[PDB]
């Protein structure tokens, strides 16, 4: 150990990029939305739940521009602009396609808190569309994630759900000071 | 060898710059761009009136540098931020993104200002462009409907042959080929955005 | 000085930090607003440097309000939006802005000698809501010119420009600073 290792580290870091999943669902007590000609504005904010469905972390900001509408697909294309809040952990801002029809992939453009200097992508899979989503981050440029949010990942159904404490924000179940 | 080649590779990627250029067109068959004109500002005629906060979402077509090949379409928000009397000068903030079909996307984040040439922010991208950082040159040949880009863009992998073609010169008179117009099998990135 | 410096010279830049300090203020002459959920505000303000002896340039873009917190007295937006330094270039930002509460807000990148940065920018409410005070903590760019890098004047309500600044005298501003 010494000045090559000392270096190596530092690409190491700035060159790794750690995944992290997390679902996205909108529970109809925000008031968030749930047309078909390029113009249409649409604010939005779900709830944010860990990969294993067992913690409730914040929620999502942000968002969607209607683009076009697609006959043949049965979708609109949306631009959109916002970010995953995740209590004290800090957030992660994202832009680019929401499609009604199909899965896309986002642009990280950054984070704060333990996400900051992050850059990368974020799979966005569509479960049920619009209410429930499951995101994967790939986030390059930071230090280890926290093991509360590296827990064993549920495979995203139809039947996956929040536990009944994280849906209640149990104090066992919540993100410190998560994100309402 | 491997150790200081490795990690020099290594930094090299993470350093290097490649550059890019495209055309964006609006050819007028998209109903793009849409006016929202929220500032409401009214004149003497019983017209509109641009007024900060009028939102201008948008969605255009996208040709490679040599204008051979089609390869997707620009699609994002302008906002408007300060205008006068003058042509030029008028200043937007804008948020959008570049679609090269199955190659992936690029977003930018910045100023749109009539009639002068600005940069812009590149914040990200996917597929091959995936975690790419830099800026976009931004050069208005026919206000509105023509404009020439050039990405700068740092941290990712060599770009494919097809997307680092010659590049015509930016003038009045450049147009993509019929092929790309008609989007002809030859012509088109692959799935290119629609 | 050599092979190992060098590669180690060019890690140091792509790991470095560099904290810039600037003030935003609105002195309502843009007419940017001066703050219904889902509502859309678009705003511009003025910026001025770290020593408040600089005019920079200005903000430009928009935020849109997301929910009302009752027990705070608060609303909770979500904003895009860049900050101009006339030939220097631009920073662009994405996050939260919150009427009762300080935030962070992502870093997205930046133009001219920020070109290529990253990393994030700590809002701090001085007077609701026509002044803020930032810093950014930019990572991955060359040395900041020393104009830049004055001594930060502490953030107070007391906290104004001076009147070359405010008047965009040639002692006082950006080279070609954004209006």
């Amino acid at each position: 150990g010494g000045p090559l290792g000392s270096m190596g580290n530092k690409v190491d870091k700035l060159a790794g990029v750690q995944e992290l999943s997390v679902y996205e669902i909108n529970e109809r007590d925000r008031g968030s939305p749930v047309a078909n000609s390029l113009g249409d504005l649409v604010p939005f904010s779900n709830k944010v739940y860990d990969g294993s469905l067992q913690r409730r972390l914040g929620i999502t900001a942000g968002i969607c521009t209607l683009i076009s509408h697609n006959a043949e697909k049965k979708g609109d294309r949306y631009e959109a602009q916002y970010s995953f809040y995740f209590g004290d952990y800090g957030h992660i801002s994202v832009q680019g396609p929401y499609i009604t029809y199909e899965d896309t992939e986002l642009v990280v453009t950054g984070g704060t808190g333990i996400f900051a200097g992050c850059h990368g992508v974020a799979k966005l899979h569509q479960i049920i569309f619009p209410v429930k989503l499951f995101y994967t981050f790939y986030l390059q440029g930071i230090k280890k994630l926290p093991e509360e949010l590296c827990a064993s990942v549920v495979p995203p159904s139809p039947s996956a759900e929040p536990s009944e404490q994280a849906k209640k924000c149990h104090p066992s179940s919540v993100a410190p000071n998560f994100t309402n």
